[PDB]
């Protein structure tokens, strides 16, 4: 890559928590962000950027693959739609963050130069969401209310907390870079969040940057596996009911183990804060 | 002049009314009933998020269309590809009106112009949706631990007057134009006008106001919040080209430009609205109001 040291942070992150994220869940935020004696707002601040961020730097580099689109003239799109927002990332606990968007503003010798630094951004921006994500104390509300049987890959999806394991099929002629790319960062063990809006779903933000094309998409059948490469590389598990590309999805079977892990993926990401780790592996 | 005239008869509405659609996220009646587990308060969490950065976005694409080194075929790829992932949301989350004209900002344009009034519309009815979800969200619910204006010609500027009702505060303050000339003039081409006053969540002691207009004018005069004086005046065009009035110290590092000051006279009716307004953003919800108007 460009620069090496992002790639380095991008390994440690997916089984640590980043020391930036530990500080504002915490209220450690050096220059306090937060008005009036508290600092929740500054972490909501962090945590909708640091998101939404995520979400243009992946359509940038979406952009940047666009060849009716000059490299000089990507530059200048990020060079506008960027400090807005990496500026206040900088100053409300993500200062770090703030210099690399700095430098995939740098001058490219490549269109590959340029994709190469939004990827290397991207993923590490995209496992901050995943770890912000994480930790939000979304507890608050108060507010109550076809294809092919030779191209299935059989995979093994494993919650090593919950000691829950659940056999699997990716269809790699569906949407096939898109399985390709995922298959090539299996095996993986990443953190299991839950979803807080769609419904009984979950998510895991896989280790990989994908702008493959997503000819096949679906409604958002229990057990369906999807992968959202808009909203941060995350692969999605259904436990419930709730259009994203399809993967593939857990055997009828193991299909009944996932509700289980559906509360204590939901509580990890609402209350406890207590890992749930998704393992990905092709069996 | 205008290719969506109907939007600028929702924009003038709503700098008065409260928008339904920020009526149906605080009282949760979505039909989506959006959030898990029964509550809509990460729904509440995500919409606000979302409009609010879905703003900058179309404020930069309206920077972006103003510029000549980028074609427009190309700007509208960029906003083809950026767009949908936020409106679609919005589509979902409460705001199924913003998502057709997104919709529509991206149809093919004949002129650089026509893509521009586009983008600027847009980014203000977004930039007043933005508003109400500010005042409106509950940031009531983690606590820490307690323990420049020498530039340019007086004989250039302009007096003008802030007034909060209900509250009937009245100060006097002067525009420099010599500090920002196309920024100090939009503003008080904008004036006057009377506009829902919020304060400020994350720099400090500081409010701000949604002023019903799109400026893109780049600022040739920025200055550090933190480094910056009481009764200070401040216009974010990126953050929804709003009036900010720096009534306290404030945390911040990042340059706003700079359009006046509040005369030293009444600087002291400052601490007060700012206290009141605090609450009228944190808690009361109670709608202030801000006039400005010029002398
Ligand atoms: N809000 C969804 C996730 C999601 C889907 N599309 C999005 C677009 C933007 C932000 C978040 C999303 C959830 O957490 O259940
Ligand atoms: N600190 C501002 C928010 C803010 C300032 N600059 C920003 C840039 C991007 C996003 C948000 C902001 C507040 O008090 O609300």
């Amino acid at each position: 890559s460009a620069l090496p040291e992002l790639r380095e942070l991008i390994a440690s992150f997916v089984s640590e928590e980043p020391p930036e994220i530990r500080r504002i869940r915490t209220g450690t935020v050096p220059d306090l962000p937060g008005s009036y004696g508290q600092y929740f707002t500054a972490w909501d601040f962090s945590n909708s950027i640091v998101r939404d961020y995520a979400m243009n730097l992946y359509q940038l580099t979406r952009l940047a693959t666009d060849e009716s689109v000059s490299v000089e003239n990507l530059l200048t799109v990020f060079r506008t739609l960027d400090p807005i927002y990496s500026t206040f990332l900088g100053y409300n606990g993500f200062p770090v963050l703030a210099e690399y968007a700095q430098r995939v503003g740098q001058p490219a010798e490549s269109r590959a130069e340029l994709l190469d630094r939004l990827t290397t951004f991207t993923e590490y921006v995209n496992r901050l969401t995943a770890w912000s994500h994480h930790y939000f104390p979304w507890d608050l509300g108060r507010y109550r209310y076809l294809g092919d049987p030779s191209q299935r890959i059989p995979v093994r999806l494993t919650w090593q907390p919950l000691g829950v394991q659940v056999d699997a099929e990716i269809y790699a002629d569906l949407n096939p870079q898109l399985a390709t790319d995922v298959l090539k960062a299996l095996p993986f063990t990443v953190l299991q969040d839950h979803a807080v809006v769609s419904g009984e779903s979950m998510y895991a933000w896989a280790p990989l940057v994908s702008v493959a094309p997503t000819p096949v998409r679906e409604r958002i059948p229990v057990g369906r596996l999807r992968f959202s490469q808009a909203t941060g590389n995350k692969v999605i598990v259904q436990y419930g009911p709730t259009s994203s590309p399809v993967l593939g999805k857990v055997v009828d079977s193991h299909a009944d183990r996932l509700a289980e892990v559906g509360k204590a993926v939901w509580e990890s990401t609402f209350s406890s804060k207590e890992p749930v780790w998704l393992t990905v592996e092709r069996l």
